[PDB]
């Protein structure tokens, strides 16, 4: 029997997971066994079991972690079952990069489904504050003017009888710090990391980081973001975006399918938000348009005593059909290119909108050390966040603390 671990990436995610492989379990005449492991011990029992050999035969892991996980020479190579689906052609090139430790010729791990961001808008908000949404989602330009009207409308939510924040986004000290800022650095120019002189350093105190970063966290000084905001998490405020609190918010493709979804079953669907929904790409920057990546792949373990048969559920697992099914249950874009091709994508206009922001995905680089980096650039952001609450982030604020962020993450890259 397989056995393979899996984080809570669907409303009953065991579940989920047993009916997606219930086909390859009856062609194979197999069960095979799944773990749910929560996000926040998932990474601790995945290193326990590569430092011990005692695991699961296939696992998943968030595309950050491939690198780390790969160095540890307890990866199987999955180069065959990647090139049975396809090869590179078959993914965006910002996913390909996640399926190896960066520089490798030998694929680690299996794209298994991505975590794009893109904005959420009220329509009518937006209609009344005299906004037009390409303009407003086009440039950073157009954006911030956006949010100025938004600010200056005499709009109330017809539900709150109140005004809606222009913007709302979190200033938490976690990783979705960093998420939130990269298409903001990446389109100004810069970078999280940067191969130059020789080596991997930090860019967070280039020029071209140190303009996105401003740029974004300057909204949130300009009045433009509730001061309520900064401190709820993603979930939070999607809440508060449903309760007709917010005009505009970043966030990935599952607030769609709940927007369908009757309050009387967990869902939004009553509320003016979800009679109102927009979705638009993140701006273009003075140096192009970006949109974050994230999501999950799939990993076998070199110590599994069922590597064939595990090699075949990795084939299924990232294939069309497969592909297309779990994207109904998680509410995420399948990694499998070919799969944003299906009517349950391409008739939804909220879903056609997140593939044209796919276009322009971007991830991460896949070094091994990725997680020391993403912490200490995590806790510095998270400072220039505790600035912006005082209406004390200064350009040589920010400056500041990037300088200090490079220092640490520049030592944290020497050391292996
Ligand atoms: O604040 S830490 O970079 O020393
Ligand atoms: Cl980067």
């Amino acid at each position: 029997t397989l056995e393979v671990w899996i984080m809570p990436n669907s409303p009953q995610p065991a579940e989920d997971f047993k009916a997606l492989v219930a086909p390859f379990e009856k062609a194979h005449g197999v069960e095979v066994k799944v773990t749910v492991l929560d996000w926040g011990v998932a990474w601790t029992k995945i290193t326990t079991a590569a430092t011990s050999g005692v695991g699961p035969d296939l696992t998943q892991l968030g595309t950050t972690w491939v690198g780390a996980i790969s160095a540890m020479g307890v990866l199987e190579p999955v180069d065959d079952v990647l090139e049975a689906l396809g090869g590179e052609k078959a993914y965006l090139p910002a996913v390909w990069r996640t399926t190896r430790l960066e520089g490798a010729r030998q694929a680690t791990a299996v794209p298994w489904f991505s975590e794009l961001r893109a904005f959420y808008y009220r329509t009518d908000a937006l209609k009344a504050a005299g906004v037009n949404p390409a303009e407003m989602f086009a440039s950073w330009q157009g954006f911030e003017a956006g949010l100025a009207r938004l600010k200056a409308s005499s709009f109330r939510d017809p539900e709150t009888k109140a005004p809606l924040a222009p913007l709302c986004t979190p200033g938490k000290n976690s990783w979705d710090v960093l998420h939130n800022a990269a298409p903001w650095i990446w389109g100004a120019g810069g970078e999280i990391v940067r191969q130059a002189g020789g080596r991997w350093q930090s860019a967070l105190n280039s020029p071209e980081s140190l303009e996105g970063l401003y740029f974004f966290l300057s909204l949130a000084q300009k009045g433009y973001v509730p001061a309520e905001s900064l401190e709820k998490n993603t979930a939070q405020i999607e809440a508060d975006f449903q309760a007709g609190k917010c005009a505009v918010f970043a966030s990935g493709p599952w607030m769609i399918q709940r927007a369908q979804v009757p309050e009387a079953k967990g869902g939004f669907a009553e509320r003016t938000a979800a009679k109102n929904l927009g979705v638009a790409p993140y701006p273009a920057g003075p140096k192009g348009r970006y949109t974050f990546f994230g999501g999950s792949n799939l990993a076998l373990f070199n110590f599994s005593k069922n590597k064939p048969l595990a090699k075949e559920l990795l084939k299924y697992l990232g294939g069309p059909e497969a592909q297309v099914r779990y994207a109904q249950m998680t509410g995420m874009l399948p990694a499998l290119r070919s799969a944003w091709s299906d009517p349950s994508f391409q008739q939804n206009p909220l879903l056609r909108t997140f593939i044209q922001a796919a276009q322009f995905g971007r991830t991460y680089p896949s070094l091994a050390g990725w997680g020391g980096v993403e912490n200490l650039a995590v806790q510095h952001l998270g400072m220039a966040w505790d600035l912006v609450a005082q209406g004390r982030l200064t350009r040589e604020a920010l400056k500041d603390l990037m300088d200090k962020a490079s220092a640490a993450i520049n030592q944290a890259l020497r050391h292996h």
